[PDB]
This record gives structure tokens, C-alpha cells and sequence, in this order.
């Protein structure tokens, strides 16, 4: 079965009953919020639907809280969507109003008092571009120059304008709260520009006593401009290709994506690759060709994860949508499961010996590879090298089983917390043995560390076959 | 600037004025004559158009005549399309009909004969699918298990069922004809599924007295096989996704495609990537994350060349859709032009040869590798290789000229037959200090070969500063 | 420390008082003992001094008994030494006599029997060489080609005749007996053929009760021809290069050496280098530059051990002879440990956790490596591929820690028997902290394995802290 | 056949009768002749006896000069020597005296001056060796620490003590002066310490109006640390073995000599391995497995040539000496040809194209290569490669064959000087099929380049046939 992970995003399309059921029953491994739609009632739903769903099935899914962030948007139109022709005249108006085809607000406030004539106006990720000829008062006078359809609360991107918003609004600090109280497992930002970002994420979850792994969502030049020094200070990231597309030059995305990747892989960190991969599936219930190559290169490139959105919040053809990807994704693995190799030997304990766990399994064949962690980052070390053989964690903390949901190649197990390496190694055999999959005799390697329950303290290598008395 | 090759197809949207020199300024490499569709008086008109732009802006085209082969299609209904949704009774039948929404002819006349209750039925690449539920006389009664709109003549594919028919039929046998008459410069053959295929094709081109280089288009199974047979039979290959994407699971074909490119410049036989790589600039004026990506991901593949279909033959964007593909491909070139690398040294003496002229012209920081070739051989023996140098073929024969716009890399020069490969190399400044962009000095390394004007001849390298008396 | 081992041959120059000590002092990690020259007594006293050394310094000295073998030789002469001039004809008979310079007996009595006109005759690896004329009857006429003095019982060889042998002579399985009872740690057999030779060493071992490792001799095609063979039957080789420069063309010697030394590193057997390495300082206080080299080059080949022979055994200058190869060993060390590398990944379990237990410590910038070993196998995989890192092996066999001063790098901590791993890890500590070079808190890698007692139970590495509380 | 070039001492055992020539048969292709011994006219005779031998033979052989340079020695004895036992008082003074056993003379008047309690004095590269106790007015007072004979003029070393003295002294310039006029090929000056060494030796050749290749012998720290400026100021250099392992430590010289011959490999510089290769053969009719092992080593190292010293100059065995010699590399060159690779891409003209040139010659198994040179340094760039082919240069300087003789793997071919590259090849055809080893057909890889009769103007690859029409 299948090694690289899949987020799906809800919506709409999966609120009707046992459909989150569907979804995890079909592979979804992380569901996602995104707080810029939905109310508090619909989040805490959803939320409850995988907490059942994943229990009765017995397959780990993390739930992750995607918050909107500075995301500049559009008002209402009236009819609740029109179309912008090629050749049309278009106010975006920072004043109230009824909006319409000719005139619509946006939530950016200093548009009419920061745009200048000649900026480019991207809607909807370039569903529409629209060139700025005017300013007069509060409405910023500008011209169809590609045509599409537009609807109520659409993003606006304004490349190069450099836009004054907080990193979190007062709205994001408030839906973090609500998402950390409700129990999610992991949280993403939206338009990360700067390392000490996470700070900002941090000093909330602190006042509120609970944390847990932030995503950095890339989607801002200043972010690829920072990118090594955001994967050191954020958990995990995403390819967050929709507004990257139009927040630089969508023909650099391809290897910013390849890239930023690269980057995860090398430090441990979960990445996502995120947005149109399987995009005409919302209307179709079979992709294009360009969409079934973008998925398997994203399996090539090494993603951990890679993310539907539209494709299940809003669309015709959810389920397909997921068991679509999972397919590629297999085809893909069932040929090699390499991935770019890393352009360091790794440095820390926990890489050196996950690093050396790895050789010994594939080289004796071993049935899998069992890892014991108490944040992840074991774990994490050997699932970004990629390897055929199972990788099974072992885990006394139930979120990180939800966390590792996103990271390549796993399947976690929980475990009471153990007082020592013998310990750790019982409950191995216990567990495996009550699956199908593995019986007495089976060769495994199991990493673990002492003194136990104490992260970081990774240190033993353990060759074994299951039941037998070799420890 | 450009490197990677692009391929068009003429179509309805470029029957509009002036468009195929737009698509030329743009910068087509290659037009495709797509002889499913269209009168001769078509065809006639839009080679025409074509040759004007070429000669008319100095940029080499190839002109190449994709032959229908095979293709099984729905015939027509009774207002030119319809609607075929989920739940459905259609029949699609062999004998006589009124075509219309419940039941529409075939071109191919035993599929009574040759289908089974179960049978899938694909229609226009996978926009809709049926399934056969029997065979009443001549009807095939299915239902619509995915739907999607149907209109004339779209193609059906039946993934299990053992098709008959003639590599090439009559029709194909009489279009071949009439394009090696109007004088185009290759030949597409569509399903290819045996390397005897191309013999079939060279029968009729000697009963007419010309040959042109041959392109196995690749959209069967029997054809991937068959897949190195069929490169060492044909001059080219083509992968031909929409069909092939049918024809075989489409999450196989991404893996396909790389090994087929690969297999491509491993015997230095063109390869062009066909067919929904922008699918969505058919309706819009900008492509998908999933599109640029496939786009960025056919350069590192390798191939010479990437095609658009209804990008540029029926689309509204079809000028934007060539800017776009070009500007990716740039993005990713301006990155690296490195390509995988062939799986063995080079043993031919043209592939030894030019292999060891891109090593000389790198090593010194040459302005450019120029190569003479007569049959096109020597040059695409060095542009498989990749190289960010120029690649300038020379050649006494403009067809040449014209194959080679399909190579990966290469500009090509027509110039007199010479009877030294000094002359040659005397030309060689002639031509080059014709261009504003070159002086005298320049560091260039030449390939020819002696006895002059013999195929397979190459047996020389020479390093030259322009201009200098170093001969 | 020095990582290459050194092999010493006793003899007439290190009968002397406190001298034996002296050699261990220097270095002298074996002492061979020749069965080829001295009385019982002889060996009897020898080996008790070399004990006292070893064990009165703290330095492994393993001693290896050499068993003389099939050596064919010369009787006596009358006057017990001749010259013979280059252009005298000389009988070797196989006729019983006293000899004379114009006829002298052998102790093979099928010479004549299996001599040919042509055959040449190397004695005393070759310092005069004859030319087979013809065989009358018992005698081997042959015309002195190359001339020297001869003396009593020299050694003679015929290069490429098929000599017929028991691969241990009844002199041989006595002087095997005695040094099977004086208690030796490991036994050589001269003039190996067949891999088949050791069954006849075992099968005396077993009469007499007592094992121990088994060196093979290489000197003879046959056993060149069959050099995995024989690798892999005894547990050892020696590159016997006197005898084999005669029993080959001599041309052919170094790079035998290098694929012998190459085959027992790919199977983890020790290898020794012998003869001649600093034939001069027998006479002279300083070698030649060509020994010097042929020593560094020994090392640069990856050789367990290298052998001085008659620069200890007869020489003047032993202590010299002993320090001299200890400094060019250790100046190619300080540069260097690096080895050609093995031409497979390594597949036994105790092979990829050494390899694996070596990455992990030089990764970790660990202040040693350590291995549990109970045959030495387990230390032997670790040895053969270098490592700047100390290796300290443990063992609760003594005999082992002798063994394994032959092998590469290799000190050795002999503890008690232990009932766990945790046990085997707490006596590293003390064992490692008697030692001034040693501290609390120093990092350590340590392989081991359960169940504990058993050969090729190793499966565990352990990342230690000495004296901390990380099991 | 042999590849490595072999150069021999001249001396007392080769001025017997028709030795010059047998030598010269048996493949010696450097003369070496040693300005420390013979009078003027010794070497003439033994200069005339080598062109002849060179000249009725048809194998070139380089003729080089090697000049004693600053050469410290011991004065004369009254009896012409004394005896140096271990523990006796030993004073060496700069006034000048017949010498005794208690007192004797040296050349070098700073001796009282530079030398330091502490320093040794090792005499007759190391036979003797004394520790300097004090200075007294002129007297270096010692105390012999390992004895020996020594007699009249004995070279002595100071390692590490900083010697003043001109690079060449009166007596050198003169030697040089009579060997440029006598006709030699090549000058080795002894003693090099700086690359401005080679300044003075032309200073010396322009004077007199006639420069020859230099080659700095290496056998000074000074040179050691200096050894890349060195390479690249002389034109080769020679591994001095005899006099660096009593310079430096001994043991440091085996890695001394291996970087020396990488550094020469890298800058396209001959290299000669120097001294006590087969030492004992000076007495013995073989050599020690050392000496087989060292000699092979040299030949793997990548060493252009190996010297023999006493070997030829005053050994029983000369003759047998140089065939040893050969049948030693032959058997290494019979397994394999390839050489340390370099560590760069070669970035100069010539050595690109040279290295090109043998790609294309090894994978077409082109019978040979070919390269035109009028300095040599096309065919060295080529020569350090290494390949199994024959690289037979081509010249119309009769010099640059006796220079080539030094270079690895290269037969030369003389030719009259062409105005054309075509000329060139005609050339070499006609003088290749007056050889047994090409016949009209045979494959061969011609470097040549115009303008022709220019240094450094290499610029041409050609594949030819023999004899057939391809150029
Ligand atoms: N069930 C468990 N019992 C004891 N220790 C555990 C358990 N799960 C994880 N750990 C500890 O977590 C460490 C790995 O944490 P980490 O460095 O975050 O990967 C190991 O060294 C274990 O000591
Ligand atoms: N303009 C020309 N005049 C004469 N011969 C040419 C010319 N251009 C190319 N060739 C020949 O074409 C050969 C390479 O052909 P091919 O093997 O088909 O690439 C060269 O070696 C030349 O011998
Ligand atoms: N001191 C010891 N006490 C008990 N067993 C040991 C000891 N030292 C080594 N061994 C055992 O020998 C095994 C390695 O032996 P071998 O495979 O022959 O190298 C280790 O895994 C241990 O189980
Ligand atoms: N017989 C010759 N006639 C003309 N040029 C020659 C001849 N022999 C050697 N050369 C030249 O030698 C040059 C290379 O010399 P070098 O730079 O020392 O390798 C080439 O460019 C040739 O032109
Ligand atoms: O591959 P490694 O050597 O374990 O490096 C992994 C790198 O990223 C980690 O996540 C840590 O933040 C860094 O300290 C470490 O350097
Ligand atoms: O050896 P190369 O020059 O790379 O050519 C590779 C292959 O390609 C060509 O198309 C030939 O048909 C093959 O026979 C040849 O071996
Ligand atoms: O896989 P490795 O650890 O290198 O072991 C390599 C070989 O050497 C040992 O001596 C065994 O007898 C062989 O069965 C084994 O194949
Ligand atoms: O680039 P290559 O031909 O290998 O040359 C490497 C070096 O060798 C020569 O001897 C030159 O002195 C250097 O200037 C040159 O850089
Ligand atoms: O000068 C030499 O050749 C030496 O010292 O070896
Ligand atoms: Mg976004
Ligand atoms: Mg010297």
C-alpha cells in the first residue's frame, strides 16, 4: 500500500453524512480546515466526523487548521457572481457598497491609497487579470485584460505591491484559539513573509497553554526568499501553489516547488505540495494528463504529502478525487520509491542512527523498520530518505500519531509509556503480532533510546525477530 | 533563450487571419497537420501559411502530416452534440441510424462483433465512459457510468476488447499521398503497434518516389512492448497521452512517458510530449499549477519537443498558449538545460564524435558546437546530450533544415555543397558573421566528416576562432 | 596508536636475554615461530618468553606456529656446502647418498619420475638456478644457469611441475601436535593447494582436541588459481611472497598480492604480508627505499599484517627492523587509513551491523568503537574496513584477544562471561575508565548481541556515554 | 609491449664492450649520465656509444645530464678512508686538511657556522651516521652513532639544517656547458629547493645559446613544500629517492613520491621514480620481493619512467637489471594501464582536445593515437592518461624524440616539416604502413593544428583510415 500521504481540504461537498467517512475509508491522512470559510459550528462538525471516522476504521487521521492569515479579497456582487469580459471597465472600490459587475469592495483598505496605475490586479489566482488605469477617491478604476468568472469573497493577489496587514489578524488569533481548544493536531499559516513568523503563532498557543506543529504555507516571494531559515523555524511547510502562482511568476513555480522540498527533505520536516493538482476533477470525474504527471512528480520530487482542495471541499467528485490520487501515487511507488537523494551525510544522532537503521533493514531484508518517538523527529529523519520497507512508529502520545499522518511512509502505533528498551521492544512484538501482517519469526529493526521517555535520547539499534529471544 | 522545441496544431482557431504567422512569431518550431479533421483545400491553405511565415521571419518549421491510422469513432448526431450523464441508456450501434442523444452510429463496423457485456467504453479520452451492458443485433446498449458532453465524431477507445484494423487504411494510404505530394516534412503514423509498421508506411512512400522521417506516435500497449523495437524501426516517437491515457490506466502513463523519452535519446531518435499539457488555456487565458508544472516536467524528462492540440487548433487563447509554454520552458532552461543521462558510452562513431565535441566546446567555453549533417544524424547525437552551448547544424539540404526544427537545441544553416571541409569551415564564418550576434575571434568548434556529402562521413573536429587563419 | 599489525619471526638473533621483550616493547603484535629450523626445546622457550612479555607489558602477542609443509629439498653434502659455478652440470638424484658437489640426493622421490629436459630449478628461492637437461634412471642431470653457493637441506622448487604431496608430512602433523599442546594461538600451513587442505589440518586438530585458526600460505599456483576457495575454507592467508616469487614468475608477485590481500578483506579473513618487506636492515641499520615502499605499500594495499623474517629471525638489526616498519606503518597511517574499498555491500548480519556500527561512530565523531565478539568474526567485518576510530574489541575468550592481534587495528578487553547486554555495556565502562585515556562522559558505539554466548548473536549497536544512564 | 619508459646510469659496468648497445636492445630508453664521477672525456665516449646504439637500433634514446648541484662532502683521508665505529669522537672541520679517522674536511665552509649540537650527520646516504656534540672554532665535534667505513668525498645530509649555496656551483655551470655543447637532450640539476632555481639554469643555456628541458630532482624539504611551483617552473621532475629519504624522514618518502607523480600527472610534466628500485641487483641475478613490489608500484603510482643507478652504473647484473625492470611493468601494464585519475577537467586547449581525442580513440578501438607535436606538450597532456592504445607522436624535431623518450607510453615518429594538416596526415600514413603494425584500413585518431609549424596550435581531430579518402 501506499507510502505518500494525502491531505484533503472539507467543505461543502463533504458536509452530507458518513462522506468524511468515505474519505478516510478511501486514504485520506489529513483532513483540512480552512478558516477562511465555514463557521465555528460547521469546523467543530467536521472536526468530530474524522475524530469517529478515524477511530472506527483504525486509520490515523490528523486534522490541520488552516488559517486564512492576510489574504486580501473581494466583496459580494449581488447575483453572487458575474462575469469579468476582456475589454470591461471595473471598479474595486475600499468604500461600502452594493456590488455588482461595474463595482465591489475588497477587505484591503489601503488599495485605493497603494495602488498605482499600471499594477496588476490578479482574481482568484488568475481565474481574471485586471490592469489598475485609476485612482479616484476610493475606488481603483481598472480594466479587464483577461476574462473570467468572478464570484463573492474571491482572493485578490497585487504582485510586487507590498502589502501592510499583521501576519495574524485579530480574526486568526482568534480562530487559532478556537482550533487549539477544539484539539486539532497541527495548524498552517497563511502568507508566511519571515522566519520569526512562528513566534507570533507561538506566543498565542503559549498564552493559551497548548501547542502544536505549525505549517509554514509558501506562497509569498519573501518566504522563497527566506526559505531555509522558515524550514529551521516552522515544523513543516507547504507548496502553497495557488497564490504562488500569482505572488511570482507561475512559470518559477515548478522548481520553487522542487526546491522547497528539497529543503524539508533535507532538515526533517514534513512538506505538502498543495493546489490545482487534480483541479479539473471538480467538474470531471477523470483528470487530464498535465494533472496525472503533476501528481506523480510530486511523488518523485519527494513530497510527503500532497493536497486536495477544491477538488473535495467544493467539488462534483470527492471520493474519486482521492482514490485518483491514491492510484498515481501508487503506480509511481510501485516503480521506485527513491527520492532526490539528500546533498548532506547527516550530522545529528537522531539522523546518523535512522540514517544507519535504514541500511541494516533493506540490506537483511528486514520484514520493517520500527521506530520509537516521542516528538516525531526520528521518525521524521528516516521517512525523508525513503525506503520499500514498512516504516512503523511507536508512540506513547496519541497527537503524534495525528502529526505523523503527514510524514512519508508511516504508520504509527500507540504504546503505554515504557520504562525501558526491553520494554519498548515487547510491546513491538505485541502489537505487530495481533496484525495479519506480522508473525513469530518476522525480522525487524527497532530504534529506541534511554533514558526513556525523553526526547532526543535515541540511541539503540535493535535487530529482531519477532518473539524470539534475542534481546 | 529557447532551447526546448514547440509543437502546433493548426486547427479552425488559426484558420483566422494572420494567425499562423502570429504562432510562428510566437514561436511554433513545429506545425502539425492533424489529417482527422479538415479538406485538403484546408491542408493545402494552412501548409501554405506556413511556409510564407517561415521564409518570411527566417525561422525554420517543420511541417508534419499526423495520418489518423486506426482511430474508432462515434459518427453524428442530429444536432451535432449532446449531453451523456451518469445513469443513462445509450446505444451506440453498426448499423444505419438516426444519431441522436439515445443512439449514434460507429466507424467501426464489427463492434457488435467484438464486444461483451462488460466492456468499458472511453469516449473523447475519458469525458465520458459507458459500459456495455449487450449486444442486441447491431446495437451495443451501454450505460453512462460517467458523464460528460458528446458531439460528432469523437473518438471511443475499448480498453480489453481486441481491435482489427489496418495500420493504415485507405484513407490513410491516400493523405499520406496528397502530404508527400504538398511537400511536408514528416510523417506522424497514429497507434503504432509493431516496428513492422513503419515498413507499411515505406511501401506507399516508394511507390510515390519520396520518403520523409517517420514518427511512431505512441497510444497502444502493443506499442510500449514494443517500445525500443519501434524507436530503432521509426525516426521519431511521438507520446501521444490523450489515447494512450485511455488505452492503458492513466496513472501509468507519467511513467511511460519518461522511460519512452529516455529510450527516445538513448538511440537519438526526436521525441515530442503530445497532448493536454495546457488543456485548460483551450477555455482560459492562463494555465493551471498542475499544467506548468507538466510542462516544466517534460524538460527535465528531456524530451525535444512539447505539443499543443487543442491549445492551438481550436482554442480561444492559442497565441497565449505558445507564449506560455515558451516562457516555462525558458524558466526551467535558465535553471539547467542537464537532462538524464544516457544509460551507456556512446559507440557509434557519430555518437563518439559528437559526444567528444560537446566536451571540447564546454571545456573551453566555446560560443558555439556547429555540426554538418546531411541526413540530420551527427546533430541529434549531440542534442540528446543537452548542452547550454548553441547547437548550429549545417546542412546542404533544406529539408534538413526543416526535421531538425523537432531536435532538441538546434538552429540550422543551409549552404552550399562543398567539396573540402575546409569550404565547410570557410562557410561555416560566412554564415555566422552574417548575424549581428557574432564576430571575428569567437571561439567555435566545427564536426564534419570526409568523403563530403556522405552520410555517416563525421570523423572531424575542429576548434576555429572565427574569421582566424587556424585551418 | 599504530593500526597495522606486525608479524615477527623468532630465531638465533632473539634467543638472547630480554630481547623477546624488547620485540614486544617495540611493537610486535605476533610471534611466528618457523618449524623449518630449531629443536622442540627451542620453540618450548621461545614461546615461554614471549608469553612473560606479553603478559608482563599488557600487550596481545598472538603466537603462530609454522608447519614447514610439502617442502621439496636437497640431501646433505659431504662437506655440508658447495658452490656450484654457472655452466657445471649438477645431478639431483632421487638415488639415497651422501652428496658432492656433481650429485646431491632430494627428499622428493618422484623427481625423477616427474621432472621434464626443460624444467628449471630455483634453490633457495632462487639464488641459483638449473636447467633440466635430462633423467637417467634416479638422477636429474641439469647445466647450473644461474650460479651460488648450495648448502645442506636447501629448499628447491620447479616452477609449473605438478608436485605430488600430502599437504602435512608426518614431521609436519608432529610439530603441529607439539604446538597444539604448547598452546599456540593459531597454526600456518605451508604450500596450500586446495581448499580441501584443511579438512587434513582439522582432522589432527580433532585427534588431538584442541582448534585454532588456520593460516594458508600462498606460494603455489594451485592455490592462487583457487584463492576464494581457499579464503574462504581456512580462516586466514599469508601472502608467503618468498616461495612464491619462485614458484611464479616474480613479475607476477605484487599483484597477487594485491587480489589476495583484496579476497580475504571481501570475506573479512585476515591477511598477512610476508618476506623480504626489509630484507636489508639483516645487514644494515637503515632499509633501501624499495622497502620502505613495499612496506607503506602493503599498508595502502590494506593489509592486516606484515611479516619480518629473517630480519628477526637471523638479522643484526632486529629491534631496528621492528621500529622501522613500526614508523613507515605509521606514517602511511597518519596520513591515511583509508582502503581500497570491497566490491560488494556487505549482506551477513554481523557485516552490515560492523558497517553500519562504523558509520555511526565516525558520523558521530565517537571517541571509539567496540565490539562484543566471541570468535572474532563480528571485529574482523569492522577491521577490514578501516576507520580512523580506535576499535576495541571485548571478549571473555583470551585465546580471541591473541587471535585478534593479527587482525587490522584491533585491541582487545578480555571480561568476564556476562548474562546480558546491559552487562557487556557497564564492563566497557570500567574496562575503558582504568585507562587514563578515558573519561565519564566519553561517547562510545557499541556493538553486541543476545542472546549472550552465542557466535553471530550480534544485533544491537548502542550509542554510550561512558558512566551515564543511557541503557 | 611496454608502456612505462625506463632511464639507466652510466658506468664503470656499462664502459665494457658493446654494453651501450645491449642496454639500448634490452630496452633502455633514458641514458643517464652522472657528473659526480667520469672525467669529460668517459662521458663523451659514453655519449657517442648511446647515439649509435640509438641510431643503428631505431629506438629513441634521450641522453641526460645530471649535475651534482650543491652537493655537501666529506675532504680526503690520508689512507683514503677511515673507520667510524659506534661511540668514537669524530670532528668534521671547514679548514681544510688531510683527513684522519679523528679529524677530516668538508666542502661546506659553513658547516661551523649553520650546524647546531643536536643535529645529525648522516654520511654516504646513511651507511653512517654521527650526532653533532659541539662546535669548536672550525670543528663540528660528533659522536658516531651508527658506524661504518667511510672514504674520500663521501656526500653527507644535515637533515633539517638551512643550507646556503648557489643552486648550481662553478663546477655544474661547467659540466652544463660541455653537456649542452656535447649535445645532450635533457639537464637534471640535484638539489632543487625553489622554482627560481630553473632561472639559473637558463641563465646559463641562453648565455651559451642552447636550452634544453630541465628536470628538478626532488630531494630537499625545501622542494617538498615548494613542489608545485617547482612542477610548474621546470619542465619535469625526477623522484631522488637515494638522497630524500636522508633529507626527510625515510619513512615519509613512499607518500612524498606518490603526490610528486599525481603533481607531475596534473600539470602534464614527465616524472622519473629514482633509486634502489632493484638495489640488490647490483650483486644478485634477482631482486627481492620489495624491489619487484616497489618497481610495480611506481608503474600504478602513474610514473613516466623508473632509474636504475648502481643497478647499471656499477653492478654485476646491468643487463639483467634493465629486462628485470621491463618484465616487471609489462606484467602490471598486462593487467592494467590506468593511472591515479586526475583531480580536474582539463582546461587548457591542448589538454582538452588531447583528452577528447582519446575518448574517441578508446571507444571506436582505434588501432592507434597520433598526435603532431613541436615542444611534446600535446602528446604529454595525452600521455598522462594513460591508455592501452599506442600513442605514437609525431614531430619534425628530431630533439622532441629524444625528450619524448622520458614520457609515458610514446613512440616518436620523425617527419619533414608541413605547411598543411592534410600534409600531416598524408605523413603518417606513409610512415605507419612502413611498420609490420598498420596495414591500409587501420583505424587511428590524428591531433594535429594549425597554423602548422606554431607551438601550442593544436586545434584538429581527426578519425582516419589509412590510405583511404577521408580527409
Ligand atoms: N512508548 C515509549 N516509551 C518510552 N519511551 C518512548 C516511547 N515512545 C517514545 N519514547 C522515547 O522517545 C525517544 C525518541 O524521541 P524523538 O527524539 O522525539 O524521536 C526515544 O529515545 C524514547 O526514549
Ligand atoms: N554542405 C555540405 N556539403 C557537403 N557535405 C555536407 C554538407 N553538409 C553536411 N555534409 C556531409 O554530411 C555528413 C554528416 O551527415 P550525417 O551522418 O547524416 O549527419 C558530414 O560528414 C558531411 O560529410
Ligand atoms: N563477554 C561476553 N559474554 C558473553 N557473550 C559475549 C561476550 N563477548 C561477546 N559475546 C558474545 O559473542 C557475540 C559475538 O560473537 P561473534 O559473532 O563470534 O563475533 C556477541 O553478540 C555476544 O553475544
Ligand atoms: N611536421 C610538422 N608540420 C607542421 N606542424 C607540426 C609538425 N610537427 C608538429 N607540428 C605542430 O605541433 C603543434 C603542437 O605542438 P605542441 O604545442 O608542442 O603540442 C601542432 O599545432 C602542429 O602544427
Ligand atoms: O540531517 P541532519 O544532520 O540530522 O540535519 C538536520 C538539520 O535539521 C534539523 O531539523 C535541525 O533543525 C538541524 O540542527 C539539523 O542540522
Ligand atoms: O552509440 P550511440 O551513438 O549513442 O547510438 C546508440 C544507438 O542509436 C542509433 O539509433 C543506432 O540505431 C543504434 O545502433 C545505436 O547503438
Ligand atoms: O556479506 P559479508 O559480510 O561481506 O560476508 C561476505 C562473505 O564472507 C564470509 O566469509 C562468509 O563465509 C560468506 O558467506 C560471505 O558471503
Ligand atoms: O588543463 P590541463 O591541460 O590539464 O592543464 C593543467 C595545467 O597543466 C600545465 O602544465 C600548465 O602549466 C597549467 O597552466 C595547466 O593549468
Ligand atoms: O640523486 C638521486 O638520484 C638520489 O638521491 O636518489
Ligand atoms: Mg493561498
Ligand atoms: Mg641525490
Amino acid at each position: 500500500t501506499r507510502r505518500g500521504k494525502i491531505v484533503c481540504t472539507l467543505g461543502p461537498a463533504t458536509q452530507r453524512d458518513d462522506l468524511v467517512r468515505a474519505l478516510v475509508e478511501a486514504g485520506m491522512d489529513v483532513a483540512r480546515m480552512n478558516f477562511s470559510h465555514g463557521d465555528y459550528d460547521d469546523h467543530k462538525v467536521a472536526y468530530e466526523r474524522v475524530r469517529v471516522a478515524s477511530d472506527a476504521t483504525g486509520r490515523a487521521v490528523g486534522v490541520l487548521a488552516d488559517l486564512q492569515g492576510p489574504k486580501i479579497r473581494l466583496g459580494r456582487f449581488a447575483s453572487g457572481a458575474t462575469h469579468w469580459a476582456e475589454g470591461e471597465t471595473v471598479r474595486i472600490t475600499v468604500g461600502a457598497c452594493e456590488g455588482s459587475h461595474d463595482r465591489v469592495s475588497t477587505t484591503y483598505k489601503r488599495l485605493a491609497q497603494d495602488a498605482v496605475a499600471g499594477d496588476r490586479v490578479l482574481v482568484d489566482d488568475g481565474k481574471v487579470a485586471l490592469v489598475v488605469d485609476a485612482v479616484e477617491g476610493d475606488d481603483v478604476v481598472c480594466t479587464v485584460v483577461e476574462g473570467g468568472p468572478v464570484s463573492d469573497n474571491k482572493g485578490i493577489s497585487l504582485p510586487g505591491m507590498n502589502v501592510t496587514a499583521p501576519a495574524l489578524s485579530e480574526k486568526d488569533i482568534e480562530d487559532l484559539t478556537f482550533a487549539l481548544n477544539l484539539g486539532v493536531d497541527m495548524v498552517a499559516l497563511s502568507f508566511v513573509r519571515s522566519p520569526a513568523d512562528v513566534e507570533l503563532v507561538h506566543e498565542v498557543m503559549d498564552r493559551i497553554g497548548r501547542r502544536v506543529p505549525v505549517i509554514a504555507k509558501l506562497e509569498k516571494p519573501e518566504a522563497i526568499d527566506n526559505l531555509e531559515a522558515i524550514v529551521l523555524a516552522f515544523d513543516a511547510v507547504m507548496v502553497a501553489r495557488g497564490d504562488l502562482g500569482v505572488e511570482l511568476p507561475l512559470e518559477e513555480v515548478p522548481l520553487v516547488q522542487k526546491r522547497a522540498i528539497q529543503m524539508a527533505r533535507e532538515n526533517a520536516k514534513p512538506v505538502i505540495v498543495a493546489t490545482q493538482m487534480l483541479d479539473s476533477m471538480i467538474e470531471n470525474s477523470r483528470p487530464t494528463r498535465a494533472e496525472a504527471s503533476d501528481v506523480a512528480n510530486a511523488v518523485l520530487d519527494g513530497a510527503d504529502a500532497l493536497m486536495l482542495s477544491g477538488e473535495t471541499s467544493v467539488g462534483k467528485y470527492p471520493l474519486a478525487a482521492v482514490r485518483t490520487m491514491s492510484r498515481i501515487i501508487c503506480a509511481v511507488e510501485e516503480n521506485s520509491t527513491a527520492a532526490p537523494p539528500l546533498t548532506h551525510i547527516p550530522r545529528t544522532k537522531r539522523g546518523v542512527i535512522s540514517y544507519a537503521a535504514r541500511d541494516i533493514g533493506e540490506r537483511l531484508d528486514a520484514k520493517a523498520l520500527v521506530a520509537f518517538t516521542q516528538s516525531g523527529d526520528t521518525v521524521r529523519r528516516l521517512a525523508r530518505l525513503h525506503t520499500p520497507l514498512p516504516l512503523l512508529a511507536f508512540t506513547a502520545w496519541p497527537e503524534v500519531r495525528s502529526q505523523l499522518a503527514m510524514t512519508w511512509g508511516t504508520e504509527t502505533f500507540i504504546v503505554p509509556k515504557m520504562q525501558s528498551t526491553d520494554g519498548m521492544i515487547r510491546q513491538v512484538d505485541k502489537s505487530l503480532l495481533e496484525l495479519a501482517r506480522y508473525k513469530r519469526g518476522d525480522l525487524v529493526v527497532i530504534v529506541a533510546g534511554a533514558p526513556p521517555g525523553t526526547v532526543g535520547s535515541t540511541n539503540l539499534i535493535h535487530v529482531h525477530r519477532i518473539g524470539e529471544d534475542d534481546v
